[PDB]
């Protein structure tokens, strides 16, 4: 039951926010689903969706190239750091920011959609009036109670997974490319994926501040065919380190699996 999320939260300290949502049946399970949590690198998911929306509108090309300069490179930029002094396609920037959480890649993409304010306007226009993108990397990872900058709610981000991966916000080609990027994610193997039962294809995007906060947002498609689930998980201010928080996220996957 949803009380199991409260029990799990007690082992972790901090605040655990979970939204498990099945659009085709209306079933929904979770904890703290309307509270604000720092997005950390989960912001890279709506960022990529906004880029694809701009491409679909004919205002940007995925083959457009963006110059990379030394001053763009910041901590954990594993693809972009190889292209200083040349350029990269928007498509390759999106892939890098999603599958390995490349930070410079996110900072190079943000201006193409009018920055954090443009990302927030896109989210508002698509129906999410909760999520606020205010800063770029790395300061977007800051969090303070009462400061909504760079925060979402579990319900809002589960909603965005639905909007962008399952709804018609994006063209069929863009929606499938975004799903493929999430399926190819390289950073989630010890998190929700490790607790979910067999028989599900997972696309996810993680975040972690390396200190007290870890997040994972996922779409779950049944390999047997049928209707997908969305699962958002935000753990903020935990007493547990990265390995311990990964264990909480695994356990969220196990609890979610009981519904699948």
């Amino acid at each position: 039951s949803d009380a199991d999320f409260a029990t799990l939260e007690k082992t972790s300290g901090g605040r655990l926010g979970v939204c498990l949502w099945h659009p085709a049946s209306g079933a929904r399970y979770g904890h703290r689903m309307d509270e604000r949590f720092p997005m950390c690198s989960t912001v890279k998911f709506p960022l990529a969706a906004a880029i694809l929306h701009r491409v679909d509108a004919g205002k940007l090309s995925l083959d457009q190239r963006v110059a990379v300069r030394q001053g763009d490179i910041i901590s954990h930029s594993p693809f972009t750091e190889r292209h200083v002094g040349k350029d990269m396609t928007v498509r390759d920037l999106c892939r890098a920011t999603l599958i390995i959480s490349d930070n410079a890649a996110a900072n190079l993409l943000l201006p193409l959609i009018d920055g954090p304010a443009g990302l927030t306007a896109f989210l508002q226009a698509q129906g999410d009036r909760i999520t606020v993108s205010a800063r770029n990397e790395p300061e977007l990872n800051h969090f303070a109670p009462g400061d909504p900058r760079d925060t979402t709610s579990p319900a809002a981000m589960a909603g965005n997974l639905q909007r962008f991966l399952l709804g018609d916000v994006l063209s069929p080609a863009s929606r499938q490319q975004l799903a493929d990027w999430l399926i190819d994610n390289q950073t989630g193997d010890a998190r929700l994926r490790a607790g979910l039962p067999q028989g599900w294809r997972v696309g996810d995007k993680t975040g972690s501040n390396g200190q007290d906060t870890s997040n994972d947002i996922a779409a779950l498609w049944p390999l047997a065919g049928g209707a997908p689930w969305l699962l958002s998980c935000y753990l903020q201010g935990s007493a547990l380190d990265d390995d311990g928080r990964d264990g909480i996220l695994r356990q969220v996957g196990e609890l979610a699996g009981a519904r699948l």
